[PDB]
């Protein structure tokens, strides 16, 4: 069951979610509210056909907060498995530092592998790195149905 909108004034022009999920440009966003860890949840992404979010853009970034709540955080499809701050997204798109939003002084810790994004007060939303085991929500991606 997908629902479907007409992107722009162009009427053949349908794109389409599974009903829970939420559209922004051509991608879809689910929100789990499960608690999981980052592993558990990527393969809970992975059946669904999509990967954990992964963020490019400011815009992007800015239209996923408005679904989230600011006493929660959210991991997101960017780790670094080895602790050796080579950070890789789950999709296999390069990894420009020069658009990311990690928090004041993150990331911070070569022991914490995985990112989460989440509120502070006055630096407002952004990004942080946790550790994997400790269960987490998670925001997933997938690119939308055409018909
Ligand atoms: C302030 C903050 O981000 N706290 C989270 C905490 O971060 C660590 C650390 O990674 C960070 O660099 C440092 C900088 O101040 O602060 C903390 O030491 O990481 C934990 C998990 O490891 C997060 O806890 C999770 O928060 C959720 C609600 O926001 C929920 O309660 C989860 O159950 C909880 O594990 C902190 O949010
Ligand atoms: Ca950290």
């Amino acid at each position: 069951a997908l629902t479907c909108v007409m992107e722009g004034k162009d009427i053949e022009d349908w794109s389409c979610c599974p009903t829970p999920w939420t559209s922004f440009q051509s991608s879809c966003y689910f929100i789990s509210t499960g608690m999981q860890s980052w592993t558990k949840s990527q393969k809970n992404c992975s059946v669904m056909g999509a990967d954990l979010v992964v963020i490019n853009t400011r815009e992007e970034q800015d239209f996923i907060i408005q679904n989230l709540k600011r006493n929660s955080s959210y991991f997101l499809g960017l780790s670094d498995p080895g602790g050796r701050r080579h950070w890789q997204w789950v999709d296999q798109t390069p990894y420009n530092e020069n658009v990311t939003f990690w928090h004041s002084g993150e990331p911070n810790n070569l022991d914490e592998r995985c990112a989460i994004i989440n509120f502070r007060s006055s630096e407002e939303w952004g990004w942080n790195d946790i550790h994997c085991h400790v269960p987490q929500k998670s925001i997933c991606k997938m690119k939308k149905i055409y018909i």
